[PDB]
């Protein structure tokens, strides 16, 4: 089993922030499975690399056959099928939670006219979130982790992160369901062993957010 994930921004040798990489190593870790994690740079991609995704993006992933396979959605069905036990399944029902949180977080972090719909549009999505996980918490699904958490869980990070560090924004305390979420999730082995460094994360945005 083998993953190719984005490499930090300036630490070429170190773990990087894509949330979509992250999604499928916390999906490696809590299955606990086996795997060779491959750091790729993608300011100087590789040739072993471009052989492998022509289009240059990550996450790749191998199950065992060097057929590598792209789309972080398509990588943890993959994972789900070869690897059942133990169960991640998210009930179909519940796949879309979530979903229009992180492209309100970036548009929101990008904007630089505070008179916009920006930081509203996110607040609707995240009281839409907090209504989900007070009617169906602690998680998405039920008691336990599942894929669905393994794919919001990294997106609330980067909004965490970046929204503190470049607007001094925080999620408000009213959307409880929602901090006792990211504080279950945020604290899990699996998390805290695939999340960037606060460093890394800020180092992957501030260009984007200064463009």
């Amino acid at each position: 089993v083998e993953v190719c994930v984005k490499a930090a921004v300036g630490a070429p040798d170190i773990l990087g922030d894509c949330p979509f990489s992250q999604r499928v190593l916390l999906t490696l870790e809590e299955k606990k499975i086996t795997y060779e994690m491959k750091l790729v740079d993608l300011s100087n991609k590789p040739e072993w690399f471009l052989k492998i995704s022509p289009e240059g993006k990550v996450p790749v992933f191998n199950s065992g056959d060097g057929k590598w396979i792209a789309d972080s959605d398509v990588i943890t069905q993959v994972i789900e099928e070869k690897f059942p036990t133990p169960s991640l399944v998210t009930p179909p029902e519940y796949a879309s939670v979530g979903s229009k949180i992180f492209p309100s977080f970036v548009k929101f972090l990008k904007s630089k006219d505070a008179s916009d719909g920006s930081e509203k549009a996110l607040l609707d999505e995240l009281q839409a979130l907090d209504e989900h996980l007070k009617a169906h918490g602690p998680y998405i699904s039920g008691e336990n982790v599942s894929a669905a958490d393994l794919s919001l869980g990294p997106k609330l990070f980067h909004l965490q992160v970046a929204l503190e560090h470049f607007k001094g924004w925080k999620i408000p305390e009213n959307l409880t369901s929602v901090h006792a979420y990211t504080k279950a999730l945020f604290s899990r082995e699996s998390f805290v062993k695939t999340k960037p460094a606060n460093q890394y994360l800020i180092a992957g945005w501030a260009p984007k957010v200064n463009a």
